[PDB]
């Protein structure tokens, strides 16, 4: 990847309409009118973070894929030093699975194809050996709210997100592709319990207690069994026994073609509690 390969925009052509990331994230427009997200460097930084702002440009840009985020050009010639990424307007998932929760709008189809989508894009890492080591609803993101939306990937001690990482991960400092499906595993759980904070009640130093000793989540709420079976599978203890992403693939699609599972409703949160 050369810097070759990246498309250079002419500041004057860019415009920040609103903030949306509180580096930061904008939304903001190009002339030739197109719709962007826009990622800052901040003007007072390191050499290295030049470097690797310049490097997630690079990295970014050749990936050619349906289910991650595309980076549609850079401003790195003026300061502050922009990437481009294509506007995804439905937003964060994490947001979404709160906000449209049932109330007396979702169904299990939808669930499972955002499932399928971020799978899809984790298979497409995978292939190209790239290590995301984050994968988590946050991070991930919807093209609209409608019926039609497609979901992508994308990126945003005591700061470890411990809650998302294997043993091997947090006692270790071992990351490789299996690392990714662990992660999947627990991005599964926040979708189906349509998003929750996962291990509801316990601290990191408590997670990373009952994970390297065993312990697991329980299935989110109304959670059919064949969804919990590839969440448990995701979270076996030794990599070498965890599914790649073909088999997660194959196996929500499977999920998806049961009438057991699609049929199943979504609980309903009773406000009064
Ligand atoms: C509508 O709201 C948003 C739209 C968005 N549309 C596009 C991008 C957004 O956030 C970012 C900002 C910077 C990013 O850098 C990356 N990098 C990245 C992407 C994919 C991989 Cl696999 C690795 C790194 N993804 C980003 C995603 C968006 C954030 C939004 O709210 C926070």
């Amino acid at each position: 990847s050369s810097i070759s390969d990246l498309k250079e925009v002419p500041r004057k052509n860019i415009t920040l309409i609103r903030g949306l990331g509180h580096g930061e994230v904008y939304e903001g427009q190009v002339s030739g009118p197109l719709q962007v997200a826009v990622k800052t460097l901040p003007e007072v930084c390191s050499e290295q973070d030049e470097l690797d702002f310049l490097m997630e440009a690079l990295i970014i840009s050749k990936f050619n894929h349906q289910n991650i985020v595309r980076c549609i050009g850079v401003s790195l010639q003026s300061l502050p030093r922009f990437i481009l990424l294509e506007l995804m307007a439905g937003g964060d998932l994490k947001s979404f699975l709160r906000e449209t929760r049932p109330r007396p709008s979702l169904a299990m189809l939808d669930l499972l194809h955002v499932a399928r989508d971020i799978a899809c894009g984790c298979q497409y890492l995978e292939e190209n050996h790239f290590i995301h080591r984050d994968i988590a609803a946050r991070n991930c993101l919807l093209t609209c709210p409608g019926p039609g939306r497609v979901a992508k990937i994308g990126d945003f001690c005591a700061m470890l997100p411990v809650k998302w990482m294997p043993p091997e991960a947090f006692m270790e400092g071992i990351f490789t592709s299996k690392t990714d499906t662990w992660s999947f595993g627990v991005l599964l759980w926040e979708i189906f319990s349509l998003g929750y904070m996962p291990y509801p009640s316990k601290s990191n130093q408590e997670v990373l207690e009952f994970v390297t000793s065993g312990g697991r989540m329980d299935p989110p709420k109304n959670c059919p069994g064949p969804v919990y079976r590839i969440m448990t599978q995701c979270w076996q203890h030794q990599p070498e026994d965890r599914p790649n992403f073909a088999i997660i693939l194959e196996r929500i699609e499977y999920c998806t073609q049961d009438p057991d599972v699609i049929n199943t409703a979504l609980p309903i949160e009773y406000g009064p509690l």
